[PDB]
Parts: structure tokens; C-alpha cells; sequence
């Protein structure tokens, strides 16, 4: 029992981080059989972040001016190429440390854990949730960009994410491993805005039913709701609004709890128009959108 | 910018976990040189866990008794030790992969990572406090125990506590690599008392520097207050009084700030007394005390 914002273990992903260098910036990539990984922007200076043309910008750089450091060992690059907002560094070493691994764009509402890196080192771990908004909560400082978001099935590494800037609203925007961003956002240095986001509904609703699972029951109620009830409560809440889809994807987490997914709606619904009157679930006094249905049964169930 | 309950990254930790079975009952295992460190309840079965005599259940094993697995590979096992409420497994083969390592009793308030595995694999990693009274409210199963939780300094991974047990109230206990229990616990299936709780003055005011270094800065407020008046608060809302030694590590944070100590324990005090008022600070809409002024410092500076 007990339930915590649980982080992937890092370990497959350290062994990936290297540090990347052109002219006086430095920053994370990502090295990956003979390949590094790293955002476009480490070929900048302050002076072309406003708006960088990037092929213009690259065009100036060689080879031997892209410095990439794994550990205490230099890597030798034999190629360079921009991929939408990535470089792609070719080394004449395939990592060692190569672990299996997939690209892959994750989707609004999805979680990932995020290894945050400073000039190649690991600094700590932690549990996002990709906002639907596609801006991420994270905490990163100037030096973080090139760390990465990853999930992990068995001893597949898939990587989603990859750090490119803090909004300046504190927000943090970055793209997939082939460098295209997530959201609206481009890589310069401007205000950039961030749509209306919104509660990952289902996420809710599965952290509700990992409270059930966990003891925390006083919220549940008499009460049942349709979809389109629920969905108007969901309306005036700047909440995702509830599908079918939804509703199958709770369909385990149902199953194991005896309480129905409208039921739990109609728990969730009182929950909006009533708050929580002083009390807590699962540790939390507001309610919890960055735990996926498949997040809550892997952790319930223990999955390695 | 951005705050999150950041975990160290577990590779060098991951590396040191193994499987161990005993009769019926698997656990991880810690193998550090050429030992491997589990809970010696791993040697009992469902009718000894009332009241296990350890002494008497230990003499009935032998080395081959107990079999290690880590990952693929059969450890050979040539010893065995009962410290506490550790067993040691003296094996053949010192790990290729143990890290620069301590073994630490850590302080009530303080703050680890938490590696969760079953089977002698990871599952995921989270952050934690050791509460005042020596419990940890953490994430784990049945199959969990010999988890363990640590801090790492640049390469060295000092241990500080490996999971035992799970209190019939849900929450957590353990010991540090030596055995001994936090808190006033035994190994055994009964009903423990854990002590009154309370909630860490120092952390919680941490958190706050946290949060003004972030930029929610609504809670701070035109008033200052004495240790004293505020040890009255603290009194009455069940948190830790505050000492010297406190206001003396939150120092660093009052000097980035330039927020005095006792400016900011005014701020905690009205937000004792009035609550949030349906706001939030750093995602929270509760006080949080599970980050260190070592934890804010860190995370705010991005030490690797
Ligand atoms: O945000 C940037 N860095 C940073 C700082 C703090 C937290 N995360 C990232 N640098 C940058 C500046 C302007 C445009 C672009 Cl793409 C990158
Ligand atoms: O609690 C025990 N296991 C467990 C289950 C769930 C979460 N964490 C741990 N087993 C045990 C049972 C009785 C006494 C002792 Cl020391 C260990």
C-alpha cells in the first residue's frame, strides 16, 4: 500500500547522458548507438536567440566543432545534421551503454519520467504528465536543455521527450527525439503563448481509484452520473471532457475496485462543486491529474 | 525554474540490486563487494511471522539455503550473518558494478530516494522523508522488502534504510544496513504502535524559500514573528518547534532571498492559521515538509 508520484528507474538513461559543446554553450544529448542527440540551439549565441536562423547559424559549425563529452571520454564526430529542432551528431563509437530503445511522440495527458542533467550529469529523476496544452511542469535550470523524458516496458528505453526551453511563464516546451516540438513553440528566444490548458480528467479519475485501492475512501458517495452530465460539471471545471475511450481505459481499475466508472464520475463531480472541505487524498488536498489508468496498475501491481 | 519532489538518480543503485530466496519467500537483496544485505524475515514462512525466534530459524539454514540471483547470474554463497535485522550473504564474487558506498543512519526530517523492486528488480524511484516518528509513508507491496533508500554526494551512494514492513495503518518501516530499526519497531506481524507525528518546521519553511525563489511569492506577508511566538503555533498545529540550529541551515536560502528566517516563519504562521484560502504554492494545496534546505538548495542551484 501507499501511493507516490513514482519516476522510472533512471539507470539505462544515465548511461546515455553526454555533454555537448559548440563555441561557448553547453548542454545534454542523448547518445545513442553511434548517434548524439542534443537541441539545435547549442549553436547559438545570446546574440541570435531572438530569432537564430539555425541553417545559416550551422552552416559556420565543422565536425570538430561540435565537443561531446561522456564522463571523462571524447567522442569523435564524423557527422552533423539538423532534424527539425535536433542535431544529430554521428561519433565513430556506438554507446556501450546502449540500452533497446524507441522514439516515440507521446500523447496530451500521457506521463513520462524526466532525468534533468547538467553539462551531462544526472542531477535527479522525476514523474511529468505532458500538460494538454503540450507544455510540461518540470523543473529545469539553464543547462537542463538536451535532458530527456522517457518511459519504460521490461528493457525498452522509450524516449518522448526532449528539453528545449522554459516559457517565460515558468512553463517548460521541448519536442520528441526527431526535434519536433510538442505544441505550438519554437525554439527562439520570444513570448510564446501557451494554450488554455485543461485537467487530465482521466488521470483523475484513475488517482481516485488508486485512492479506493489505498484506504482513502470518504469521497465516494451515493451518487451516480451519465457522460454528459459529468461532462457539463467537466465544462465549467476546465476539464478534459469524458469519452467511451476514457471509460475502457478505466475499465481494469473498475473491475478490481466493484465501482463504477459513472459512479466514481458522480464522486468526482461532488469533489468539483464542493472541494474537499479540509481533508486529503492520497497525501494531496487538491485533485491529482498526473497518474495515467496504466500508471495506477502498474504501481498497485508491481510491475519491474 | 519549476519545483518537483526530485529523486537521485538510481543507476548506482540499481546495479546493487538482486533476488533472494529462502524456502518460500523471495526478497531483494543489496549486493555491495561480496555481500548481499536483506531482511531477515526472509527466512520465515506464514506461521513464524507472529512471533518469529530469528536465532532459532537461522540455525535450521545454510549457505545453500540461500539462493541469490542477480538478474541472470546465480551468486554462489559462502557465508551467511545475522546483524540486527539484516541477514549478510558473504558471496564468491564481489559486484562489478558496487559504487563508492556509505552506510548512514539518517536523522528523523531528513530526506532519501526510495528504489522499489520486487524480485530483485526496480520498479520505479520516488523521494521520501523519514518522519519525525521514524516511519516513511512510501509506495510498496508485498515482495518489496530489501528496497532500499539512500542519498548520493557526485559518485558516493550512502545507504540509509532498507524496507521491512508495512504497519497495519498502511505506512512504513524499516532499518538502516546495520539492521537496526528506525522508530521503536519489530520485525514481526503485530499490531506497532507508531508515535504521534508531527510535521517539519524546518522543511516546511524550506519549502517556502522554494516557492518565493519560483515566483509564488503571494503568502509572504508584512509581518515578522519571535522563535517563540512562533514555537506557539508550531505548539498548537503539531509541527516541530523550531531551534537555532534550523534558522542556522535555512541561512544559505534567507541570504538568496533576502528574506529574514523569522519574516518567513510569520508567513508559515498565518498560513497556519487562515489555511490557503483555496490557493496553491509550488502545486501544493497543502504545506509541504519532505524537501531539505540541502534538497531547495540543490534542485535551485542543479548540483549533479
Ligand atoms: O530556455 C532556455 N533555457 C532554459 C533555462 C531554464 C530552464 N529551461 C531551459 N534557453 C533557450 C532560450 C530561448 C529559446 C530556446 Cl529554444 C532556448
Ligand atoms: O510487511 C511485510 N511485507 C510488506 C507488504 C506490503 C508492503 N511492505 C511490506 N511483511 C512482514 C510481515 C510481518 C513483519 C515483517 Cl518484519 C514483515
Amino acid at each position: 500500500s501507499g501511493f507516490r508520484k513514482m519516476a522510472f528507474p533512471s539507470g539505462k538513461v544515465e548511461g546515455c547522458m553526454v555533454q555537448v559543446t559548440c563555441g561557448t554553450t553547453t548542454l545534454n544529448g542523448l547518445w545513442l548507438d553511434d548517434v548524439v542527440y542534443c537541441p539545435r540551439h547549442v549553436i547559438c549565441t545570446s546574440e541570435d536567440m531572438l530569432n537564430p536562423n539555425y541553417e545559416d547559424l550551422l552552416i559556420r559549425k565543422s565536425n570538430h566543432n561540435f565537443l561531446v563529452q561522456a564522463g571523462n571520454v571524447q567522442l569523435r564526430v564524423i557527422g552533423h545534421s539538423m532534424q527539425n529542432c535536433v542535431l544529430k551528431l554521428k561519433v565513430d563509437t556506438a554507446n556501450p551503454k546502449t540500452p533497446k530503445y524507441k522514439f516515440v511522440r507521446i500523447q496530451p495527458g500521457q506521463t513520462f519520467s524526466v532525468l534533468a542533467c547538467y553539462n551531462g550529469s544526472p542531477s535527479g529523476v522525476y514523474q511529468c504528465a505532458m500538460r494538454p496544452n503540450f507544455t510540461i511542469k518540470g523543473s529545469f535550470l539553464n543547462g537542463s536543455c538536451g535532458s530527456v523524458g522517457f518511459n519504460i516496458d521490461y528493457d525498452c528505453v522509450s524516449f518522448c521527450y526532449m528539453h528545449h526551453m522554459e516559457l517565460p511563464t515558468g512553463v517548460h516546451a521541448g519536442t520528441d527525439l526527431e526535434g519536433n516540438f510538442y505544441g505550438p513553440f519554437v525554439d527562439r528566444q520570444t513570448a510564446q503563448a501557451a494554450g488554455t490548458d485543461t485537467t487530465i480528467t482521466v488521470n483523475v479519475l484513475a488517482w481516485l481509484y488508486a485512492a479506493v485501492i489505498n484506504g482513502d475512501r470518504w469521497f465516494l458517495n451515493r451518487f451516480t452520473t451519465t457522460l454528459n452530465d459529468f461532462n457539463l460539471v467537466a465544462m465549467k471545471y476546465n476539464y478534459e471532457p469524458l469519452t467511451q475511450d476514457h471509460v475502457d481505459i478505466l475499465g481494469p481499475l473498475s473491475a478490481q475496485t466493484g465501482i463504477a466508472v459513472l459512479d466514481m464520475c458522480a464522486s468526482l463531480k461532488e469533489l468539483l462543486q464542493n472541494g474537499m472541505n479540509g481533508r486529503t487524498i492520497l497525501g494531496s488536498a487538491l485533485l491529482e491529474d498526473e497518474f495515467t489508468p496504466f500508471d495506477v496498475v502498474r504501481q498497485c501491481s508491481g510491475v519491474t
